[PDB]
């Protein structure tokens, strides 16, 4: 899986180790091996949500066949929201998630793609 | 909708309130409620366009069923281009747009997904 | 094509001209005109890979009908990996690639979309 957290919060205001905790949370929420989860945090960007620029964040979740249905994404969202709101000290209205399902043929590792690994 | 503007222009060189104006422009161009439009600006990144690193920008537009056909995207592009070129003081050749259609099941809000809202 | 390199390496530690060289490498690897290749580099972001935050990078490759099959992506990956590992001084285990196929109708240029150009 790939998890990206983009926020208008400055790096300094972002809880140390958030990437680690988020890595773990992801593996659990999506039920994928922790050591294959990639976390990326882009802090200090300019963000506007609900015509407001108070602190807020976007969470992008990309994974293979686990985020392709409103069914499971609802469950995921709940978990992630619970995680982020807590960690970042933000209210639900200041967090949005986007799920992108992927396929092994589009993921490249060790000079090839998942498909041949 | 989700609008992301990534540029090699420094934050300082980016017109104050651009996110607000872009938020409004988006709602109009795509005909979606203004209060549900998310704008993100990543300034000061390294960008190369046409083997050149002079100022330029990328606009990413994600929305539900309104950017899925060359038909409507042509209309959108025209509007967005008119907006950006003006605002950013860039020529057409220094701006590129990418449209990504989305589906409520992949958008998470308030601990669930659009699908159940 | 669109190539994005996101890394936890600081801008200063990123080899001067990397975008240019990467632009060229892309055109070659994907066999698309060099002057239509867009390169973006986001340095100094927070990245965790294999539960580790040592230097690492993500490469996102978006293009029209050339990165849609494990077949060709394997070839691409090999090339890109060879390029990045070399340039960035990173081992294979610290680089991940993601391929996103696109369609002219979703790419906007000169106030319209590729489709009408
Ligand atoms: C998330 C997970 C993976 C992956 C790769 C190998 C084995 C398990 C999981 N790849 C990309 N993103
Ligand atoms: C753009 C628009 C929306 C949205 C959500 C609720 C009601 C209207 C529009 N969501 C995501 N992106
Ligand atoms: C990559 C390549 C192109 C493009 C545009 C015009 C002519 C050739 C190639 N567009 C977007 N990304
Ligand atoms: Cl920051
Ligand atoms: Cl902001
Ligand atoms: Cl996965
Ligand atoms: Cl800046
Ligand atoms: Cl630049
Ligand atoms: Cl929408
Ligand atoms: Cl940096
Ligand atoms: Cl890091
Ligand atoms: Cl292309
Ligand atoms: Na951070
Ligand atoms: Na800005
Ligand atoms: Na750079």
């Amino acid at each position: 899986p790939f998890v990206e957290l983009e926020t208008n919060l400055p790096a300094s205001r972002i809880p140390a180790g958030l990437e680690n905790r988020l890595c773990a949370a992801t593996a659990t929420i999506l039920d994928k091996p922790e050591d294959r989860v990639s976390v990326t945090i882009r802090p200090g960007m300019t963000l506007l949500m609900n015509k407001s620029t108070e602190p807020c964040a976007h969470l992008l979740v990309s994974s293979i066949g686990v985020v392709g249905t409103a069914e499971q994404n609802r469950t995921h969202s709940a978990s992630f929201f619970k995680f982020l709101t807590e960690e970042l000290s933000l209210d639900q209205d200041r967090i949005v998630i986007r799920f992108f399902p992927l396929e092994a043929w589009q993921i490249g590792k060790k000079g090839t793609v998942m498909t041949f690994l």
